[PDB]
């Protein structure tokens, strides 16, 4: 039987572990602030598998949004790394499920930050990407300590900012990012305006670093409303990769054009071709989630 006719989260993040889909998101949850976690064995179908975090295992009370959770093999256990009033987190799992607790709730800096995105080079060096409120909303990294708890701040570098028109629908705002690297180029895929806007969408930039400079595909938005469904809204998601090997990228969109609340979410094609060009496509999977 059918709980919902949606993925009812935002800023949706998924991890394929173990032959095994995990989503995570902003809201949704059933027994408090934090986050819960669906679990999918076809990205159609997703069941719940409880409350990943509590808010009484964390800093924060309220403000519980963008999670991404890894499965680190130098550490043999999974981070979770999220936002909580205003600040970035991170805390640990042994299981994918949870419960993902902190050891002493504090963020991992103080000044004001959300939508951290983790990324560990081929050089075993870890890097968080994150927002800070500098000029709008703009998208930093810097590189993380060996035990993912805090930021080098000496190597804090800017990536992007809202500056061209499609950027610039609604407010100052770059943010949700995502990083992936392939053939020595690393790819970062961010979401630009308000949320509230329905030209909420997607775009990338390119460089040969992991902290930049940075070059913005030409040819951006990726993602600014999906023309078969109709669904507008479109952002801050993430790029995953299946059980056959091919990539999808999972994104939040408005609950209709008359209303924003509740976002849910959705998935669409993703890839990188050989000439270095991403693709957000495809004809839209509209999960749901049973019980
Ligand atoms: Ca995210």
């Amino acid at each position: 039987s059918v709980e919902t006719n949606y993925l009812p989260i935002a800023d949706p993040y998924v991890m394929f572990y173990n032959n095994k889909y995990y989503a995570y998101g902003t809201g949704g949850t059933t027994a408090g602030e934090g986050f819960a976690c669906f679990s999918s064995d076809d990205l159609k179908n997703w069941k719940r598998e409880g409350q990943a975090l509590s808010a009484t295992d964390s800093y924060g009370t309220w403000g519980f949004w963008a999670p991404e959770v890894y499965y680190v093999e130098s550490k043999k256990k999974f981070y979770l790394f999220y936002s909580a009033e205003e600040h970035i987190c991170v805390a640990t799992s042994t299981t994918p499920e949870g419960p993902f607790r902190q050891e002493v709730k504090q963020p991992i800096w103080s000044e004001k930050s959300i939508d951290t995105s983790l990324f560990i080079d081929d050089d075993g060096t870890p890097y968080l990407y994150f927002v800070r409120f500098t000029d709008g909303n703009v998208i930093w990294v810097a590189q993380m300590t060996d035990d993912l708890m805090s930021i080098k701040t000496e190597t804090l570098n800017q990536c992007i900012k809202a500056e061209v028109s499609w950027e610039l629908l609604q407010g100052k705002v770059a943010e949700g990012p995502s990083l992936l690297k392939k053939n020595g180029v690393y790819y970062l895929i961010y979401s630009a305006n308000h949320y509230e806007n329905k030209g909420y969408g997607v775009g990338y930039a390119t460089s040969d670093t992991p902290m930049g400079p940075w070059v913005k595909y030409s040819k951006n938005p990726l993602l600014q409303g999906d023309a078969a469904t109709g669904l507008v809204g479109t952002g801050h998601g993430a790029p995953f990769q299946c059980k056959d090997g091919s990539w999808k990228y999972i994104f939040h969109a408005h609950w209709s054009a008359a209303e924003i609340q509740p976002r849910t979410s959705y998935i669409k094609d993703f890839a990188i071709s050989d000439q270095g060009v991403v693709t957000i496509s495809g004809t839209v999977i509209k999960p749901r989630v049973l019980k």
